[PDB]
Formats: structure tokens, sequence, C-alpha cells
């Protein structure tokens, strides 16, 4: 008859997932382990109170309740193998096996696999102590950057040796948290490159950009992020096609081709220079957290039929199908984040019904009706046929909504608006 899904995740990401994957006419009943308050008050979606990394349990749910297919949201499960421990028994699952899941998973893992297949990266090396610090200062030299949360962007070696020792000055035993990298200089713009993989083939899914810092104008203390758009402008078809040749077939033929094939969904963060030539920051093994949601609202393709077909490896007789119009998501923080804050605070103003062209997704709440629990609580997005268009719309779809000391930027897209 009609199929039930699970998504496992409790944040934004996973209520748009969910939210999008109950949509199929294929499907009666989509849960959420563990889910949030979002889900809990869709009607089609039904929370299941189960941990992310409780494996034995989420697979005994998965086969008692007979489910069609599982949808996985966050790195951890993956990372701890749900995929391996799920096909084994039989079960259909999106998502990477654990070894697949280390390029996100692997710090060192990630270094050595981009310098050995040589695609496009940003070079890098962590420090705790001065002198192997300067003596990789002066073989690269300045411009050259220095992050602790201070971050420094040097133009010459002496303002670089400088601030190399500046943060690594203190002492150092028994604390891990003394600590420093020195990453090279990069002038170009950040976006974010999202496709969904089988193994062999790959279909493009679609482009953002966001805003990280706290305060308006991009000021302040950095966060998860506080809004994104899509698609990304700076994203052009040059830039489109430079990114999948340089990027991302290198990359799923390389771990292919190691005993590592990929399945799931691929992010790549990448760092756009001048000349349109892209370079990847890093990869996520997963849909991004944030731009999920203002994506998920611009997609026109059935999800459950594409997480299917890529399940038997026929992501290559599918196409994905994507609104004209573009669309902007503003988040919704509880008061102190990206530092302490306060959580327990009774939400007002949520739309009692969804209207089209817009939508409201929760992260950080829970039922008590309606509690905040965590540092970004809300995103309300909405599509327009320009970015001015669809900022305008989300801050109107917000403005019945309030908790005490919440707040939000009054900004978002501000540089694609201006062009």
């Amino acid at each position: 008859e009609f199929m039930k899904v699970l998504v496992i995740g409790n944040g934004g990401r996973e209520h748009a997932l969910a939210w999008k994957a109950a949509q199929s006419p294929l499907v009666e009943t989509v849960f959420v382990a563990p889910g949030n308050a979002g889900t809990a008050l869709e009607p089609a979606l039904q929370n299941v109170a189960i941990g992310v990394t409780d494996i034995p349990a989420l697979l005994d749910f998965a086969q008692n309740e007979k489910i069609d297919l599982t949808i996985v949201g966050p790195e951890a499960p993956l990372v701890k193998g749900v995929v391996d421990t799920f096909r084994a028994a039989g079960l259909k699952i999106f998502g990477p096996t654990a070894g697949a899941a280390q390029l996100e998973g692997s710090k060192a893992f990630t270094k050595d696999f981009l310098a050995r297949h040589k695609i496009p990266t940003a070079e890098y090396q962590n420090f705790t102590e001065v002198e192997p610090a300067l003596a990789y200062l002066r073989e690269k030299g300045a411009p050259i950057v220095i992050k602790a949360k201070g971050v420094i962007v040097a133009m010459t070696l002496e303002e670089a040796e400088a601030a190399v020792h500046d943060m690594l000055a203190g002492n150092a035993f028994g604390d891990a948290g003394h600590r420093i990298v020195i990453e090279e200089f990069l002038d170009g713009e950040e976006a974010s490159f999202i496709v969904m993989v089988d193994g062999e083939h790959v279909l493009p899914m679609a482009t953002s950009q966001d805003h990280k810092r706290v305060g308006d104008k991009d000021t302040g203390p950095n966060t998860g992020g506080m809004g994104a758009y899509s698609p990304a402008p700076v994203v052009t078809d040059d830039v489109h096609q430079r990114t999948m040749e340089r990027i991302i077939w290198p990359t799923v033929k390389g771990m292919a081709a190691e005993g590592n094939t990929y399945t799931g969904f691929l992010y790549a963060g990448l760092m756009i220079d001048k000349q349109g030539n892209p370079k990847v920051i890093e990869f996520n093994c997963r849909f991004g957290d944030l731009e999920t949601q203002p994506i998920m609202l611009r997609m026109k393709s059935d999800l459950v039929e594409l997480c299917l077909a890529a399940c038997e490896s026929k992501l290559d007789e599918k196409t994905s199908e994507w609104d004209e119009r573009a669309s902007l998501g503003v988040v919704m923080a509880a008061g102190g984040y990206p530092g302490d804050y306060r959580t327990g605070d009774v939400i007002h103003g949520l739309p009692l019904e969804e209207v089209a062209g817009g939508k409201v997704f929760h992260a950080g709440t829970k039922l008590a009706q309606v509690v905040t629990n965590g540092g970004r609580v809300l995103c309300v997005t909405a599509l327009g046929h320009t970015v001015a268009e669809a900022q305008k719309r989300a801050y109107a779809l917000m403005t019945d909504i309030h908790w005490d000391d919440c707040f939000c930027r009054k900004d978002i897209g501000w540089r694609a608006i201006e062009r």
C-alpha cells in the first residue's frame, strides 16, 4: 500500500527533510527520531523518543514498524555506522557508510585524501607551540591567516609572526585550549554546493550563501549560521562546471577507487576567487544544517522517489526540478547566543496553518505549549522572484512570533540585494 519513512535527527534540517518527505503521495507517515516541537506539530509526522547514537534501538524500531525508507540527518549516527548496520539487516537507508563518512569525520583523512587527488583546497596546519609555527610561516610567507576565536589576517611576516606567538603566549601545560591554526589567505566569496550521490552517479541539487556573524552588517562573533539564501549568485554556470570537474567528480571517483564508495548527500563548502575558480574549505557527509531549510522550500522533485532511486543505484535515470523563485531564511535565536542563553521560554505567535510560499522551520524547540530549547530556535523561510522580494516576505512572516529576549539579524541577504 503506502510507505512509512524514518528521519533520524532533531534539528531544522530534519524538520525540513521530514516535511518534504511527507509531501510524497507514496508516503502515509513520517517518523522522526527524536524530532522536536516543529515535527510534532506537523499532521503527518510523529516523534519517536530514541537517541541518534542509540543504533540498537533505531534498528529495533525500524524492524518492528517495517520502515520502507530511512533518511539520516546528522553526522553522529553516520560516523557510527548506522548505514552499515541497517543495510546488513536488509533495510533501505539513504546516507554514507561509516567509511565514506570519514570525509567529514576525520580531519587527517580528508587532508590526505585531497592532497592525493590534487583537489583544489586551502592549505593549513595546526600549532600548539611557536618555532615550528614560524618555520611554517617563513616557508609559506604572507599574506597568511592566524586563527585561535581571534582571526588575524596578516599582510606581512612581522604582523604574522607577531600574532602567531601572541595567541600562543601563555602556559600550555595541562591545557588543550592552548592552540592555533595557520591557513592560506583566500580573497574570494564563500558558497555551499550540495549534490546527491549513489556511488557512481551524481545528481546536483542546489547552492546557497549564508551569514555566520551574529550582528548586523556581519559584525560580532561567529555562529553556526544566522541566515541563508538560494541559489548562490556567485555560482554561475562556469563556476558550477568547474566545481563538478575539479572537485565533485574527482572526490566521488576517488572514494570509490579506494574501497569507500560514497552514497548520500555530499555538501561542499567552497571559496570562489575573483576569477571563478572554486576551492574546497570543508566537506559535510550530509545536508548542511541551516541551508537545508530555504533549499527544501525550492525543491519541486519528490525527495522519497529520488532517495529510493539512489538506493538501487539508478540516480542517473532521474532529474531534480527546482522553483525558479529564490528563497531566503532568517534565524530567530535566544538572547546571548553564540554565548550563554536561557531556555524554557514560551513561544508566542506561531502559525496555526501552513501557507503556500513560506514556512517556519523549528530547530531548538520542544513541547512543554512550545518552549525554547537551544541557541538557534527558528528559521522563517520565504520564496520571492528576487532575493529582495524573498527577504521582504520572510521578515513579514515573522511579525507575530516572539519570546523573552528573542532576536535576529535584520539584514539577511543585504550583500546579494545590493548585488
